[PDB]
């Protein structure tokens, strides 16, 4: 069984193919808390030893990026995601991944320690209460952004290319890529901003507690922003829909801000792909601005899982 | 007289200048009961009404953090460490705390409802059965992290900066100053864990009333965990003890283990200093973690007095 | 009142006289966050908002050039100059700036859209926290590197040419003007390279955060690259001293190697004149190359600011 998976620090997505051929798609929160949690018999628990320490799956509250990479939650967090996917427990290989700034250097040429680290991470043995665990076997590298723009660029002309916006939990990436991937004209990596923006936006409106915990709370509200029944339902306080609602906004503009500008750095693309969990958030603004024809914009209902199903398509 | 409180939830220190100019420091710790005391005649108790109701000072069982800041028991626990400070029943003048996350926003910039609702808590009255209480009368606030850290920073050179760690009662704050206080490079504040950890470590090792009252049985136990002779006395049952090191050890490993990782985050810091009621216990690893020479590595045996000394030192 | 403002994408430099005629230079430099940054108490903090985005100064990460001159950070970053220039706040009228090839078209004819969109551009409103902001009323152009050596070139005869090499953050300028400014005999742009060039090698020399933050870090290095007393002191390792001392020569090998090829571009000079805030950089180099006698090659202490002091010299 091969297993590719795109273990962001927000959202770990998972991809593979079935017996019967069929490509499924799976997403599982990096949401987990150093202690065991204790259930009485009605809450089904996940509870993980990973080197000496115990981890359990759970909606915590939202608190380095880079540094997860290489954590021992990192590696809970990818057998959580394979535990919950679907798939029965067996050996698995495995394909996972490291951002464009780090993969590509300054001239845009593939960036070896970083790596087997990356791949030493899995050597860590894991344990989970009442049950049984993944065996990570084998772990290939890809870049971000190219994988979920491929299936379009071999589409694409050599001289037309697509400009490829990833809004991902803390960083928005952007890359321009020749058609028929046939060379990256440009990639700007923006570290600065991401959906967690918005995301503490939601959880200060409405003083929730900063942990993973309510990040199901603060997805809810964002996803269902523009749906006043669903936020009516959501949030049993009236006064505190119009506030979060601003400061929503507020973020949201931001985003679009930045984005708007960064892709005043970029010019010459033929084609616009949005990728990633916030996608949905900034699509509407670029598609105005790049002024691109429909038929040659890029967008998807399940934007989080864009680069690894992309991946999965191309390595399947 | 003018009085320096760190009034945490865990324990109370107090500092004060006495007319001989020696400054003195007491601790007292924050446990009560919601009812009086009684007593036919051997043990001395306190007894308090706060606002209706009734306290009484006890080693109870150890069970928010923040809504403490601003109730009836705090300032029934602040009374109480001023009757068993030493000091002459009298009006008096304070100075009480509120975090460096709270004191501080995102920007490092300081952060008026809650100091106004904190100096209105003691404006709360309060009487102690057989006997007369401290009059509050003005009500300042400092930051946490460097109060403790000044009289160190005032020797650093601009450039140098002190990474000031602290272990709490349940976070574990850590934050970057520039010397001669020019400046907060880094705050990194953690509310997930602190020696309250270990502490329920211990009184779950020996089955005991996870109640404030245990608190100093599980103390008296961390404090003394490397004296086996302590250690027999305290505890009449010799297969009690190697079970309560080892359940105390892991305890610990946990936390060196997040100090440790937290401590990756930060950069550029000539000297270490470690305060808070658990310095104790991650003394030793961060020493290690970061080498940095012996003459640039602050700690002392009275730690969770570090910051009401260093408040002391600097508004006396 | 009138000031001279340089705002350059790496310093602004600040020009204009007192009321007892004395001449000041104030240079701040282009470093802020899309976001207010919170002090609870002892950290200053400015925090701006500009069109509906709040902004804040502070030493972040080095991350275009051309559209920063339009952009709403060029307008907070003029006023924070102005805020901590030492000047009242005040309404004011102040001279900006647009670069040599920029200024004069290809046959040295100085080339009016980008200038009234560089005007209108102050004509943002912004607010600051907690304080009042200077008020832009009027807003002259200069060319770049001519008004740094006017004061030189009158002196000069009409048929001698100062060659004005001009390093800055992201470009290197050279021309060659006649004296008493009575033509430009050549201009050459280059925006390959500049002081960032140095800087970038610094922060990767010592894996740093590349952001403005650091930069404050990798000028210090720069500027006391020679002496090494300084340099321990600023780097508590011994071993990243020697790496950061390797990877900053080759870097400014780089620079010298440019500088010097370009200059056999130019030919019938009679005086030079380095300047730019890298000017100290390069200056041996030429100095050596051009074999100019010393009392004909002019260079300063306060390079990054010879530009518009020049500037407040012509115009005051």
């Amino acid at each position: 069984m091969l297993v590719f998976i795109d273990d962001g620090s927000t959202n770990i997505k998972l991809q593979w193919q079935e017996s019967d051929g069929t490509i499924k798609q799976h997403i599982s929160p990096n949401s987990f808390k150093r202690e065991w949690a204790v259930s009485f018999g009605d809450k089904k628990v996940f509870n993980y030893t990973l080197n000496g320490e115990q981890y359990s799956f759970d909606p915590i509250s939202p608190d380095t990026n880079i540094a997860w990479q290489y954590s021992d939650v990192n590696v809970v967090a990818v057998h959580h995601a394979l535990l919950t996917s679907g798939l029965p427990v067996s050996e698995v290989d495995i394909v996972c991944t490291l951002p464009l700034t780090e993969y590509y250097d300054r001239n845009n040429q593939p960036n070896t320690e970083n790596i087997e680290r990356k791949k030493a991470n899995f050597r860590k043995k894991i344990t989970l209460n009442g049950g049984d665990t993944f065996t990570i076997k084998d772990v290939k590298v890809m870049p971000e952004s190219i994988p979920a723009g491929y299936e379009v660029l071999q589409e694409l002309d050599e001289l037309d290319s697509l400009l490829i916006i990833d809004l991902g939990g803390t960083t928005l990436d952007i890359s321009q890529v020749m058609g028929k991937l046939s060379g990256i004209s440009k990639i700007y990596g923006d570290s600065s901003l991401g959906v967690s923006l918005v995301t503490s936006a939601v959880k200060d409106a409405l003083s929730l507690a900063r942990t993973k915990g309510s990040s199901y709370l603060a997805d809810d509200i964002i996803i269902h922003r523009k749906d006043n029944n669903y936020l009516k339902q959501r949030i049993n306080d009236e006064n505190k829909i119009s506030i979060v609602t601003e400061a929503m906004n507020e973020a949201l503009r931001k985003l679009e801000q930045r984005v708007l500008n960064t892709l005043n750095e970029f010019s010459g693309y033929t084609h616009v792909m949005v990728i990633g969990g916030g996608a949905e958030l900034i699509c509407d603004a670029v598609k105005k601005h790049t002024q691109i024809r429909d038929e040659r914009f890029f967008k998807t209902n399940n934007s989080q899982y864009d680069l690894v199903n992309g991946m999965y398509l191309i390595g399947n």
